[PDB]
């Protein structure tokens, strides 16, 4: 009996082009890079989105400029919210680290982004109960 239900908000969120992960940054909890990587290898590179309900969760992925933005969220969590946040950072990445995302090597701009995302996540939702 080990269940924890408190404040449902985005926890995992990384950016990868097809199957190559550039900048990854998720909350300290478990291993999501596993299910995520597997899903990525399944998601095409063509501009198209779709809601994938895996592991009793919702995997919202938005393909753009050969970049896939996946994020793990609770079922209850609304879609608009998920898609929203993703769009925010998504545009921020392609706007700032966009060009590099096409040239720059993998795990190159993970630091800079890692921090940026962390802020967006903590802000978006008051998971840690911060204000």
């Amino acid at each position: 009996g080990s269940s924890g239900s408190s404040g449902m908000a985005i926890l995992f969120a990384v950016v990868a082009r097809g199957t190559t992960i550039l900048a990854k940054h998720a909350w300290c909890g478990g291993n999501f890079l596993e299910v995520t990587e597997q899903i990525l290898a399944k998601i095409p590179s063509e501009n198209n989105k779709l809601t994938y309900s895996h592991g009793n969760y919702l995997f919202h992925y938005i393909c753009q400029d050969r970049i896939v933005y996946l994020c793990i969220t609770d079922d209850d969590f609304e879609r608009s919210r998920a898609f929203n946040f993703l769009n925010e950072i998504k545009k921020r990445f392609q706007t700032t680290y966009g060009s590099r995302a096409q040239t720059a090597p993998p795990y190159a701009m993970n630091s800079e982004f890692s921090s940026v995302l962390a802020a967006q996540l903590k802000h978006h939702s008051s998971g840690p109960s911060s204000g």
